[PDB]
This record gives structure tokens, C-alpha cells and sequence, in this order.
């Protein structure tokens, strides 16, 4: 295996996949040259990052594991524009570049994790802004750690031609839906973990840009110019996040997102550090929020909320809140509650694309 | 205690003695006392004390309090710009009071909050800040940091003549640096500031334009600025004889340009042992040979070409070390000094003796 290449070349998918890279050979870059083209992969054993480049001057073939880390950190500290010499000899790879002189360490091809690839059940191209919008809107939203596995990632789901994220840690869910002609078919439902899912997010970065997507019955494939990434789902049922949403809401608020966002942080400075609750008083043209500590410290705000009907007392964890505020793109917020023991429902001020929904706490 | 606030105004100091405070419970409150119009925030960590006054402008109720620092100095933050804030105390309570948030706080009384006793010293002198500053960034990195020996756990500030002088040693390495400051001293002076101390000093000397009032004591250290006072005790020793640990029997003299071997010891370091950090350097006449090998048998090597007429040396060095020194180092190029293999390094900049620093060889 040898091949020639220029720092900056080599340095773009290098970055691209460790960002995903415990066993020793997970730590490594799978290096691949087939004819005209080097492969370089990196994995986690849940997530497979492919990046591509092209080699100009002959190569010759050939596959190696490489410590990912050292590699790319040694392909940054290079010179500008410095042509780089790979080759294999002996278990090691050598470096060349300029006056630079370096041997690394290898493990075999072999050892090097594989996936499956398998064909899947659907597949569909978007343009990358908007699934990554769909993430983004969401994230926050999933579970971290906890013993429920199907609650540590997010739903992807496609129905009639429709493209939906959804989101939820048990005690707060966010959604959100694109029209994204794809063609109808049945329902399909995957559920990618947490980590892949927010590295798929990152990774959607050009803004004119497509992906193509295949669902399938354990993994989901990314596939764009520059990249395929390749992630294991989530196996279990996703709860039926229909009966979560509250209906039949009673009362409805309006307020200016960023005044609320501003008087919610506040306030939450005084709040228990742990369960941060918040106590809100709701009355005509009237939001009141309260929060005290353990230290019988108070901090009140008033903000003026554009709602008419009955009085309202309700609990909320202030983090909560803030993660909705924080994701809702309007100047105004439209609130939706009903009784004290009552999820809320949120939602942008003209739109019903994103929903949000945060249960109450007992004050 | 009663007195109005402009939220910029509180900020400031807040945010100053907000970084000295860290337990004991006082000692994460921030002191306030208003005598007249004057409003003074007093931090502290036993160590280092750090005070700010600012003028209050409507008519103040005297009084003196303790409350907690960092939520003071949120709630402060948080609040809206350019707002009038109203602070009282009322039952061993903060009441703080902006527009329509209310908030409060639990106090401590001011008896608790230790107390410095500020003698006039045995020398005082003011000097720009960004001279005082220079000594402490050119030199603060060759401190130890939690040696037995606890005078090499700080920066010695030493008066002698009319200069002022910055030294520090981990007692494998040492920086000096000395500046004309035509400072009458009858006596030479010598200090030694605890580097939590000294590393705050050199953070608060922002006005490149301004001064800086400094009172060397037997205990204690003052610096003060319009905006600040600030007070460390000493560390209570004699610290070592520097001059002592200078190398004086260099015949070998060396001359590079600074972003090349810095460069080069970056990139040869990526594969040096991670915890010895050992580089072999080969120099011959014209040339730098700069080797890293680690436990894995991995190597870096790299070529510099340099000014040296001479023996060939081989000698090795802790490649951080090196590296401290040249990321400290102002001009183009640097000067190395050495002589054996068994012996010191010495290092200077270009056309200056006004900082030297020594790094004591590896093996």
C-alpha cells in the first residue's frame, strides 16, 4: 500500500471521521486504496463514518488500521500544502512529508469492525437543511442514560408523504413534521440512537446540499458527496407519543418568546438547583413566575401575556422551558394548558410544524 | 444598608471579585459595604483579596453585608441592560429589586468575612501594568505547581538597583525576567507570590495605557488600580539562589528561527512519550536533528536548519519545556546556549539578555 497526497486532502475526511472514533482498533482509521481511491473509516460499533478522496499520482493498493488521533494530528502540524508519502512496510505506516520523518503503529485490516449494509426497506434523498432542521428542533428533547432504551435517541418516521422527528425523556417531548414527498407506502418507524443522531446533525452541513437516506430494519444510512455514515437503531417499540400530546386544552396563552426566555433564566437562578421548579400564577393579561430554593431564597417576575380566562396555578421544571423557548424560531409563543396536573402544550406562533410538550410538576 | 445601582456599574467589580471567590461558607459571598457614597465588593480565598469601590450616585443608607457572589453576580447579569437596580437589606435578607423582578437573598453578617489588615510595608512604587504583567506572562509557566517545596509553588518579585524582577523555577526548569523600572530601593527586596496569586495579578493588569500602584510588605503584597486593590499573602521562605542554577559554560551557541522549531517540536512531540515527553536533539554544524520515540516503537523526526559552528552534541530535552519556552519567546529568532549533554540549556531572545530561561537536560 502507497500512496501520495496533499496535506489538505487528507485532512478533511480525516477530520470526518474522528469525530466518531474502549477496544484498541476503535481508536484506529481503517485505511483502504483501491485503484484511484482511499476510503478512510472510523466506528464506534454504532456508528460507521466513511470519507472519500481521490489520489492523483499512482497508488498502489492495499488496507491498514492507524491510530486516528496521532494520524490527524500529525497531518494538521504539516506545512501547508505539503505533499504527503504513505506507505506500508513492516506493520507500520511511514510518513513522509517535507523534512518530516514518522512511523505509526498498526492493526491489521481483519481486526477492523464491519456492518451489515443490507439493501433496507425505503429509501429517499432531502436536502440536508431540512433534516437537519427536523434534528435540531428535536434533540434536546431525548433521553439521556435512562433504563428505557427506545427513550435514548429519536424517531424518525416517514407516513404518506411526511418526514417526522420526535423526541422524549418521559417527562417532556418535541416533534417535528416536513412534507417531503416521498412516496407513499407503509409506515416506517426507526429509532436512532442518541449519539448518532446528533453526529448526523453535524455532519449535514452543506446548505444546498442533498442526502439519501435508507431506513432498514437495524440501521440507517446517510449518504452524501462527501460522506456515508451508517448507524445501528435503537431495537425496541417507540411509545405511542399520540396519547402524550395533550388535547382539549382550555386555556391559551400568547407571550413574546424572548421577554419569557429572559424571565424564565432569571428566575430559574433561584430555583432548586436539582428539580428547578417553577411556579406560575396565570390570571387575565397576566403571567406571574415564582421560584424559591432550599435557602428560603425567592426571586418573582411578572411579564404581561396576552390570555384571558380562568386563574391558572401549574409547576414546571424552568429547563424545560427554556429548551422549548430556545428551538422557537417566532417572535411570539403560543402556550396551550389546561388544568394544574396538565401538560402544556408549545408551539410557534403561526405554525403547528413543531410541537412541544412539557409535563407539570406537583407544587 | 439601602442604595441604588445602574447594572453596569454593579457588574464590573462584581465580575472582578467574582474570580477570586472558590469550603467555608463566607467565603463564597461577596462583602459589600457602603460608607457614604462609595459602594466596596470584597472576595476572597484566605490568599488573595480583592476589593472594588464605585461611586454611588442617589443618596445610600450605610450599612455592610455578605451574600453569596456568583448568584449576586448572575442575577446581576441576567437583568436588563442599562437598568437602575435597588438593593437593601431587610431581616438578615438582600432584597434586589430591577423593574419588575424581585429577588432574595440569604446573607451572612459582615463579622463573619475574614478581614485584612493592610500595613504600609517597607517599599512601595507604581510601575505601568503591562510591564508587570510582562514579567509574570514571560516567567509563569516555569512555576512548580504543587511541589513539598512551597516556595517553588510561586513567583519570586525581586527589587534590586532600580529593577524589578520576575523569577520562577519547578527546579527542572527556571524563567527570569528583569525590567528597568528606576525604582529607588535603599535595600534589595525579595517576595515570593503563591501562583494562584500571581496568575490573578497578571489576568487583572488589562489597561495597557495604565498604571499600577505596588506596596511590597513582609506578609503581604498590594497592588492597586482605580478600579481594584489587590492583597496575597506570601509564601513565608527564602527562595532559592537562581543565580546559582544559570549555566555559565556554554560553548556551543545556537541560533534559530522560533516558528520553525516550534513547529518542529510540536510535531516530533505528537509521538514523544506521553508522561517523559523526551526529544533527542543531534546537532551538528548547519543542523538540528530532532528525534521522538515512544512505547509503541512509533518515531518522529525532523530536520531545522540553524546558525552553529561546532562539536556535534547529542543531548535530550522534555519537548514541553522547549516548547514553554519558545510560545514565551518575542522575536524571530531564538538564541540556545549549551555545552555538554550532562548540562543545562540556557535560551534568550535575539538581541535581548532581559529574559533567559533554563531547561535542565533529560538522561
Amino acid at each position: 500500500m502507497h500512496f501520495t497526497i496533499q496535506r489538505e486532502a487528507l485532512l478533511k475526511p480525516l477530520q470526518l471521521v474522528a469525530g466518531v472514533v474502549t477496544l484498541p482498533v476503535l481508536s484506529n482509521v481503517l485505511l483502504v486504496v483501491e485503484g484511484q481511491q482511499l476510503s478512510l473509516t472510523g466506528t464506534d460499533l454504532e456508528v460507521e463514518l466513511v470519507g472519500r478522496v481521490v489520489l492523483e499520482d499512482a497508488a498502489e493498493p492495499g488496507e491498514i488500521t492507524v491510530p486516528a488521533r496521532k494520524l490527524m494530528d500529525i497531518c494538521k502540524s504539516l506545512p501547508n500544502d505539503v505533499l504527503i508519502d504513505i506507505r506500508v512496510e513492516e506493520q507500520k505506516l511511514l510518513v513522509k512529508a517535507g523534512r518530516s520523518r514518522f512511523t505509526l503503529s498498526t492493526l491489521p485490516a481483519n481486526d477492523f469492525p464491519t456492518v451489515e449494509e443490507g439493501p433496507g426497506s425505503l429509501n429517499f434523498s432531502i436536502a440536508q437543511s431540512k433534516l437537519r432542521r427536523l434534528i435540531d428542533r428535536t434533540s434536546f428533547a431525548m433521553a439521556q442514560q435512562d433504563v428505557r432504551y427506545y427513550l435514548n435517541g429519536m424517531l424518525l418516521e416517514v407516513n404518506g408523504g411526511t418526514l417526522r422527528s420526535v423526541a422524549t425523556d418521559g417527562h417532556r417531548l418535541a416533534m417535528c413534521s416536513l412534507d417531503a414527498q416521498i412516496p407513499s407506502q407503509d409506515r416506517h418507524q426507526v429509532i436512532v440512537p442518541r449519539k448518532g443522531i446528533l453526529e448526523l446533525a453535524r455532519l449535514l452541513t452543506e446548505q444546498d446540499g442533498e442526502v439519501g437516506i435508507v431506513l432498514g430494519q437495524h440501521h440507517i444510512r446517510a449518504t452524501t458527496g462527501e460522506f456515508t455514515f451508517t448507524s445501528k437503531l435503537v431495537d425496541g417499540k417507540f411509545p405511542d407519543y399520540e396519547r402524550v400530546l395533550p388535547r382539549g386544552g382550555d386555556k391559551l396563552v400568547v407571550g413574546d418568546r424572548q421577554q419569557l426566555r429572559e424571565a424564565f433564566s432569571r428566575t430559574a437562578i433561584l430555583s432548586n438547583e436539582k428539580y428547578r421548579g417553577i411556579r406560575l400564577q396565570l390570571s387575565n393579561g397576566l403571567l406571574k413566575i415564582q421560584a424559591n430554593n432550599p435557602e428560603q431564597e425567592e426571586a418573582e417576575e411578572e411579564v404581561q401575556v396576552e390570555y384571558n380566562g380562568g386563574n391558572l396555578e401549574i409547576g414546571f421544571n424552568v429547563s424545560y422551558l427554556l429548551d422549548v423557548l430556545g428551538v422557537i424560531g417566532t417572535e411570539q409563543v403560543r402556550f396551550i394548558l389546561s388544568d394544574s396536573n396538565s401538560s402544556a402544550l408549545v408551539h410557534e406562533a403561526d405554525n403547528d410544524d413543531s410541537a412541544y410538550v412539557v409535563m407539570p410538576m406537583r407544587l
